[PDB]
Parts: structure tokens; C-alpha cells; sequence
């Protein structure tokens, strides 16, 4: 009938037979443009890095103190692979930052297509005693701070009339308790926060689906992103790694390519779900 | 082994599985009290002999008064009501003292108090998030952080059942759209993690850390805002085809909170009527 | 009349305030009648007491060579709590045996309003080498086992046009790899067999729901049951909060819980009772 | 643990993406997915044996030499019946014989055995766990077999399914999936095992639960009503596309997914937030 015609012309079942087809084509992101929060961190810098070199424009978005690291590294990764890669300070946690954020994307950038949401911080003492400042501080940060940042990003792209990909950066403490001997790491309220952003990024995919607008979490285990170099000793580098199959921390680029795929057309019907790149933790 | 893991306890004729459903000798606490989740769950820990600690906000205390005298005289355990706004630190800080003061412990805690803010979609205002965290997140927190300092201080076990929800889980389906639960469903999930970590970190303390997921619940805030075209509508995802009752809450906070979920810790039990299925 | 008025007599808010009701009444099994599967074991015995003691009629289910057991352990828990306890000996392997159970259950009992679909193995040798034997034996009896005994119950419920609650034991391996020292313990088979009871309960729910039929997992983690016998012990409770063995009465709570009126609302989901190892 | 290999002119993120001198196979290669899944990993430069019922080897011999031609890579066709354990003992045989060795599997063999309800019998039962819980694990296991024989790591990827997660939902029930759940469901956790076992052999195992993909198996056999009311809990409101799991699986299948193991990748269009 009809009805199969339209289903038959809606869903083709072998684009492999086009010559002009090809399925390294989709992790592509030219003519694309968007913006990394947390930049100056490994995780930030390495993602955006990635969306670079596969040609799309990355506006590198962390605290005002990060200026310097932010401008240098914007100008490092333009000249590298060829592209309009841009530095803009914003503390997620001021509002005012926040909506002048806005304003420099649509105007510096042109529009947002891809908004990686990775701004994040672990507070110390985030144990069962985790203060009124401890819970607030990680509180204002992780959620609020991510809320504020993910929703300026789906907000150009409804005004600009088009779709998107956003990547909020979860974790296994939003999972599970993170295991050490007997006792838990603090993650309590950090946890918290990472669990809230999931549910959150999975509401956004069933609201703004109708816009074309994506939402998806990555949940890293063990990342040697730099954040504590120096601060651990090999005795407990191979005691955190007890738990992890692979027995060795992820690295910042096997986390770049997850935020490829999620961003690109790779992932085109992937959205409301979390992609853990763990190593084998989840499986303990 | 063997002389501390007991095979066949039901071989001792003064042994009984159901002594472990009985709460007499036990002191505690629950938030939202005013609210049909609360006051039931209360009246159930009450009536299996519990001594409970109606909490909620200042404007309710005539309300908490009335339904705390009614508790004590139908259970005869002493059921008091001790308001407290959960936004405000220094009404916790004085609830921590007036619940030792007035109980002399806590043995148990079911922090549910908890918010649906209208307007809370894709477009949530600051207010709307803010304000949704303030009470359902931060709220929870330093309610349940007070239960498990007493216990602490006071150098004993105890069990906290925190109320999370469905929307913690999946977003609510109504007709092809989700129902407005943007940072609801986030403070939920957030109190369910909260809920893991306090489980794994408070274990070594005999404290055992839950939580409960109801589904759609008939408490009485529903009450003369849906019609039945509505009530089947909402219930299409429910396999039992029913909104749940304040009862099926209740015998739910009492298996937590009770000897009979003693091994029981760090997890969550969905009350949805099989939602969760779908 | 009002559509308010039935909202109203549909969803009670305070039934405490009725002078004749009890929450501890829900945990009552009197007039309920069930069997519990792999009745020999420490699970399904404790289980069983549970459920006797709570009024219950209770079949006692288990292999033939577990007969003489399942009398003694009948005949006991009939002169302790005053119910019809009974034995019914059958192999869950053997389609035969369990259309035997099914005639039995209706003909000594009268009907099944609960199910404890509790029998199970694991079988040595089930790691990344798992054998066809290791393998298919495991599936022939974890999976196809109890989807034979659970599928029985709603049977007998909706042929003698009643409700029930069916209780399937899972397990922790179904969720997760078991921690020892590094590396997975060899659950390889027999946690695939338990996540499939887990999403086959899940289904149940949503089919038996209109029938008023209930379907729940309980995922034990490491209960001291009889199945085992400082070293070995402590490296397995190193990834258990509570750092010791459940009970077989603390599993016994959560299957009454379950079977009971107390979990009313209560369908297709599971049930952790493993002293917070899913945490970690 | 390099902090920023994007400093490097030898270094491309998309390189991680490639397949060249890859070798491996796709169970259920005749259908939608497996085929799609193939000319992916063909595209990429992988050398790929279609692996399909008997009955399907002339579409396979078909296939194996189109994708030959237009990817320029050793495409082959194998005949294997996953329930029959003599077949797979040839498979593994031939899969070293005809390709050298196996650095991944795609496991995506499986069917819907229609009567799967509440009353599925034991012939509709046996048959889903013979097909998709046995004959998943048969495959599977010879893959990680060669694999540690020859003595280098690789990547196992499982066809799982959203029936493994939740009970499909359509107009107020659940669709017959009892068994299919439940096969689903256990090769998840079958996936997640073999993940925690093999990370030592330098082996990955990771799922994909797909939801409703318009692969060719729903052709002829859902009109347009029935179509939106499936759609109904599915955000994105229309079917995924065969390149959508091609895509999915090649990023599991390839280094860009270095780190990701004894996990699940739904793809779904949003179907998992309901
Ligand atoms: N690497 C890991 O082990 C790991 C594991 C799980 C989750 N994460 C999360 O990944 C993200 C990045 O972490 P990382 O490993 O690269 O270490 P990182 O500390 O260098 O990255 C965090 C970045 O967020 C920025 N930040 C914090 N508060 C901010 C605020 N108000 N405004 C603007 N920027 C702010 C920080 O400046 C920092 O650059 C974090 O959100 C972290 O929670 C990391
Ligand atoms: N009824 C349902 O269908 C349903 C479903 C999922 C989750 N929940 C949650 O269960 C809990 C109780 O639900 P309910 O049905 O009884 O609704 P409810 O509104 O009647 O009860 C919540 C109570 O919390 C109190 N509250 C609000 N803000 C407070 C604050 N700052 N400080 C102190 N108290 C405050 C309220 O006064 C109220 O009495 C809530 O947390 C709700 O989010 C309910
Ligand atoms: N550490 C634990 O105790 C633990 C943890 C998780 C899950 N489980 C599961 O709980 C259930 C009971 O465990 P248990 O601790 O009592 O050990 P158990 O071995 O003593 O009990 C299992 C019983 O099932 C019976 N069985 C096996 N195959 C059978 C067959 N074809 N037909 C009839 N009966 C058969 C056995 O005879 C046995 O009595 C099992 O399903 C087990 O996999 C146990
Ligand atoms: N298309 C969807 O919407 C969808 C959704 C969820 C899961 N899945 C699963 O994805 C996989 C691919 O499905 P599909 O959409 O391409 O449908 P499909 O039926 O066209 O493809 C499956 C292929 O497996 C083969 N098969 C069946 N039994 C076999 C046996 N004993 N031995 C060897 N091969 C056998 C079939 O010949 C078939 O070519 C399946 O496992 C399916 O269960 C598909």
C-alpha cells in the first residue's frame, strides 16, 4: 500500500550502497559550532580539542582566573586544525555571567549546535558530616551551575530555530558509593549532584525532542585528567584500580571520543541515556 | 559461623517473624506529616508502637497538634508535633534539640517532606530550580543529616527512609509529553545517591539508609484537580490501573524502618503500581 | 455520584482512623494458601515458616531425593504454626513433574494465591569458559524452571478467578559481577539466568496486573543459608557496608513483606536484600 | 596516561574510529542491523564474515561480494545455525580459516517468537532461550576463544533490547516479549560478566539495547495507526534507522571506545526516559 511507500521512503535500510555514502561521514562536526565548560581542565580542553579537529567551532568556557590558560589554548587548538576556537570566562554559579555567556555565544560564535556541560568540582569533607558550606558549595556548582550552563545552550537553539546535542558530564558517584578498602570515598552531596544532572539531561530529551535537541550524560570512572597529580602515591593508584577490570585510569582522550560521538550524527537516535566509560567499574 | 548465622530461627517456639514488623521501644521522626504520606506512615509506626515526632512547616502546627493528640489517644504512644521549616537552618538546628528534649532519641527518620513547583518544564525559571532544590534537596539533607547525628551522639543503630519518587527515575508520561518534573525528578535522583552514600558510610554506625519511589499515590493533594477522563489518562502507564493509597505507603515505611528490612540498606522500593515496567 | 465522591470512596487518606484497622493486619497470610520452590534450602524452609506462622497453607517443593526432608520439615512446621503444611516433591526440569505439582497444588491445597520461586543452582566451572553442560544446565534449571513453577501459580490463580503475589529469587550477580580480590567469582551463566527472572517477573507484572496478580524479585547478596559449610569470609564482606552474612530470617521478612497485603501497591520491581553491597 | 595527545601532529581523534586490519563477524548479517553493521565496519577497513542461517547463504555470497567491491576489504559469507553447536564448532574453525583470526564480534543473531505472553508455551519459551540466550552465548564464546588463543584483545559487542530494560509498551499493555525480555536481559549481564573476566586479555564486551529501528523486520507488518501508537513513548516520534546502529556499533566495536566496557548503549530515541 501507500502506507508501506511512505515507511519505505522514511526509514532507507542501506545507505551503504551509495557511493557517495559513507558512514565515517556521521563523527564529522563541520559547519558545526558550540561551546566546552570546565576547558581548562583535561577532560574540557581534550573534548574540545576533539570537536576542533573534527572542524567544528568551540567557544572554551571556565572561570575568570582561567583567562590566561583559556586564550592560549584557544589560539593553540585554531591554528592546529583550522577552526574559530574562542576563550569566554563564565563562573556558572553567577547568573549575571551566565546570561552575558549567552549573549558572546550567539554574537563571538554565531550560534550553538553542541554544548559539552563539564564544569564540575569535589569538595573536601563531602562525607556523612558534609557541612551546610560543603552541601551548598557543590550544590551551587554541579547543579545549579550545569542547569544554568545547559539551559542558555538549548535556549539559542529553540531562538535560532534548529536542533542539538547536549553532553552533561556525570559520574560513577552519581551511580554508586565510590569504593576504597572497606569505606566509601566523600562523594556525598558531589554524587548527589551527578545523579541529579542525569535525571535532569534525561527530562531535557524527552522535552526538547519535538526541537531536535538531544540530551545525554557520560559517566567517567578513574580519568588521569591532572586533577590529582602529585596526590597520589602508586600504593594507592593500584588500591583504586582494585575495582576497575582494566586495572589502569582512563585517559582524556578516550573520553574525547565519547563526546564526539554523542555531539556528531554518529549518535542520532541516542538520546535521554548515559554512556559510562569506566573501564569495567559498573560491573562490581 | 553457624553460632553467629542462625540457619532455623523459627525452631525457637518464643521466636516470631512478625516481632520483627513491631517498633515499641522505638523513637523517631517524619517530615511532611500535615500531607497523606506523612501522617499515615506516622499513625502506622504509631500503631505498631513506635513514639513519633510529626514535622512540618509552622503554619500546619494546629494541624500537626490535633492529628498528634488523635495518634496518642487511638495507639497510647507519645506522638507530638514539632514544626519546622526545612529551608531554614536555625528552625533544624532547634528541631535536632526539641526532637532529643521532647522524644529523648532518634531511632528512625522518613524525611518526606517535599515539593512539586508549578512551572518546573524545560523553560524553568531560576526561581522555579532554585526553590525546588532549597526544600526537596538541601531540605532532605539537613533533616536526615540531624537524624543520623542523634543516632550517632546518642551511640546506637537506627534506619532512614527518605521519600524519592518515579521522577527520579523516568519522566512522567501523559499523551506523547512529559509532565513538568524537570528539577523535581533531579532533586529525587539526587536524594536516592544521597541515600547510597549514607548506607555504605554510616554501616559501621548500625544505620541503615533507604529509600521509597512512590508511583501515583491518591495522598490527597490530587483532591478536586483531575476529573476522570484524567485519572484513567495519567493511569494509562499504570499496569494496576489505580492511583496507590497512604496505606500501601505506609506498611511500605514500616518494613524500612522496622528489624524486618535488618539486612536491607543503600537500595530503593518502587510503590507505582508497576509504572516502572513500562 | 460525584466524581469527587468516588475519588473519595476508592482512595481512603486515614484508614488508622477506622478503631477496627491495623497496618500489622496486611502482614497477616491467614486463609492465604501458596508453595515455595527449593524448600529443602535455607531461603526457601525460613521463607515457608515465614509464611506458616503468618497464617499460610504452604507446599514444601524440592528434587525427589529431598522427599524425606520435606516431610519432616512439613510435619514440623504444621505442629508449630497450625496451617497445612505440606510436601510436594517435583524436579523443575521435568515438564511432567511440574503438570503433576499443578494437580497436586490444586487437589491438597484447594488454589495458590503466592508463589516463592526460589529453587536454583550454581553449578562449578561457570566463568568465561563455561561449558554446554555447565551452561545449558544452569538455563534449564534457573530460567526454564521457574518460568515453568511461577507460570503454574497465575495458572491456578486465573483459572480459580483470583488474585496473587509471585516472589522470584534473583540474585546480586544478576545486577552485578561478584567481588573477589580483582576479579569476578564464576557467576557466568547463573547471573544471565537471574537478570532473565528479573525482566520475565517485570513482564508478569504488566500482563498479570488486570488478573490482580502481583510479580516481585528479591536479589539476596550473601546469605549464610547452609549452602557454605576469618580467611575468604572477610575478603567477600570487603565489599559489604554491613561486613557480615544475611540471615535466612532476613530474607524470610521480605518474602512475607512481599506475599503480603503490606506490599499491596507493590509490582515488577526488585528487591535488594544484600547489606548494602550495591552501593559499592 | 598522556594529559593532551590533541598536541601531536601524528595524532587524530577520528583515527580511533578507523578499523583498518581488523578482522572479525556479524551474526544476523542476512537482517537490517547485521548487514548495515557489517558495510559499517567494511567501510571503516575491517575484514567481515556475514554470518546468517543456511537458508541465507545465497543473500549473504550476494552482500559479501557487493560490500568486497565497494570497500575494497576481504568480505566473506558463513552459514551457521546458533542452535546448532556443530555448526558454531565449524564457524570458529572457518572464522580462523577464511580470516586469519577474530579481534571482534557483533552477536546481533535473534528473533521475536510470536505467542510470547503471559501463557508462552514451552515450545515458544525454549525456542527464544535456544535462539537468543544459548545461541548468543555460543557465538560469544567462541570470539573471546580465538581471540586469547591468538593472544591479543578485541572488542564483543551483543544485540540486547529495550525489551531487556522495561516491557514495550503499546495502548495501555505490554507487547508479547516474556521470553525476549528475559534472553535480552540475560545477555546483558552475560555482556557484563565476560567484560570483568576478559579485561585482563585486553577483550571488551559492551551491549546495545535498540528500540523500535525500521531494520526491514517490521516491513509489511504494521500499519500507520499501529506505527504512532508505538511512537507514542518515543520522544523523537519515528523509528531509528539501520546506519543509526551501524554507527553505534562501530564506536564500540573500534578505540574511540578504549575505556568503555561491561556497559549498555541504548538507542532508542529517547524511549528509556518514559
Ligand atoms: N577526571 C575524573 O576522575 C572525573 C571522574 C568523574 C567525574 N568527573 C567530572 O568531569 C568534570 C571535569 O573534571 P576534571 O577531571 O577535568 O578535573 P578539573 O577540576 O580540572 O575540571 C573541572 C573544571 O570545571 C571548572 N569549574 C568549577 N567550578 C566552576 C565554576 N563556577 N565556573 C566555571 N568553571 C568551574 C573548573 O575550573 C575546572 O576547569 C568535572 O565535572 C568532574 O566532576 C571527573
Ligand atoms: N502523592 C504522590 O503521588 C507522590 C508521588 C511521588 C513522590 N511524592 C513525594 O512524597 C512526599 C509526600 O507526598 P504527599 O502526597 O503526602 O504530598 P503533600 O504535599 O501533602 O506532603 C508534603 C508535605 O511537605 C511539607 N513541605 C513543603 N515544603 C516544606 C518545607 N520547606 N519545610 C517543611 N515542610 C514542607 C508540606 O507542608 C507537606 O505537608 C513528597 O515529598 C512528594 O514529593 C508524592
Ligand atoms: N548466598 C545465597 O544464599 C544466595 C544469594 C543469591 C541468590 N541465591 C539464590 O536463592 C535461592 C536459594 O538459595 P539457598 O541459599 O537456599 O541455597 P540452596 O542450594 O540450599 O537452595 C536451593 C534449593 O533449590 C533446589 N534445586 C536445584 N535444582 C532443582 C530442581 N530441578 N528442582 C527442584 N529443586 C531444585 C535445591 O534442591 C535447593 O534445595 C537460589 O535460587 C539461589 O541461587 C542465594
Ligand atoms: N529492529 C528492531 O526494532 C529491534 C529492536 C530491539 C532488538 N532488536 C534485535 O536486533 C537484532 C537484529 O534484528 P533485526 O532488526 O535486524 O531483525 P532480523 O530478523 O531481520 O535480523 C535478525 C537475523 O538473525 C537471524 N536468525 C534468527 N535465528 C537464527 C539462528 N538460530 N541462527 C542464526 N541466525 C538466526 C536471522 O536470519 C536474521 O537475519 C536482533 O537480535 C533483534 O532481536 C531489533
Amino acid at each position: 500500500k501507500t502506507v508501506e511507500q511512505i515507511f519505505d521512503e522514511r526509514y532507507p535500510l542501506d545507505k551503504w550502497k551509495d557511493s557517495n555514502y559513507s558512514i565515517l561521514d556521521k563523527f564529522s562536526m563541520r559547519g558545526r559550532k558550540g561551546f566546552v565548560t570546565g576547558a581548562a581542565g583535561g577532560l574540557g580542553r581534550n573534548a574540545a580539542a576533539a570537536l576542533a579537529q573534527a572542524g567544528a567551532d568551540v567557544a572554551l568556557v571556565d572561570l575568570p582566573s582561567q583567562e590566561d590558560k583559556l586564550t592560549e589554548l584557544a589560539k593553540d587548538m585554531s591554528e592546529r586544525f583550522g577552526t574559530n576556537v574562542i576563550a569566554l570566562t563564565c563562573d556558572v554559579t553567577d547568573t549575571v555571567q551566565v546570561a552575558e555567556l549567552k549573549t558572546q555565544l550567539v554574537e563571538q560564535l554565531g550560534t550553538v549546535d553542541f554544548a559539552f556541560l563539564n564544569a564540575g568540582v569535589n569538595v573536601p569533607g563531602d562525607d556523612q558530616d558534609a557541612t551546610e558550606e560543603v552541601w551548598t558549595r557543590t550544590i551551587n556548582i554541579n547543579l545549579n551551575g550545569t542547569y544554568r550552563t545547559g539551559r542558555i545552550a538549548h535556549e539559542i537553539m529553540r531562538e535560532h530555530g534548529h536542533g542539538g546535542s547536549l553532553i552533561f558530564t556525570a559520574a560513577l558517584s552519581g551511580h554508586n558509593a565510590n569504593y576504597m578498602m572497606g569505606s566509601p570515598t566523600p562523594v556525598n552531596a558531589y554524587g548527589a549532584t551527578k545523579a541529579a544532572i542525569m535525571e535532569h539531561s534525561r527530562y531535557l530529551a524527552a522535552a526538547l525532542a519535538k526541537d531536535g535537541i538531544r540530551s545525554n550524560t557520560i559517566s567517567p570512572g578513574y580519568v588521569w585528567s591532572g586533577i590529582f597529580n602529585g596526590r597520589i602515591d602508586m600504593p594507592g593508584h593500584d588500591a583504586m584500580l582494585e575495582v576497575v577490570p582494566m586495572h589502569r585510569f582512563g585517559t582524556n582522550d578516550e573520553i574525547a571520543s565519547t563526546v564526539l560521538f554523542l555531539a556528531s550524527d554518529a549518535s542520532s537516535y541516542v538520546t535521554g541515556t548515559d554512556i559510562r566509560v569506566d573501564g569495567g567499574y559498573s560491573v562490581f
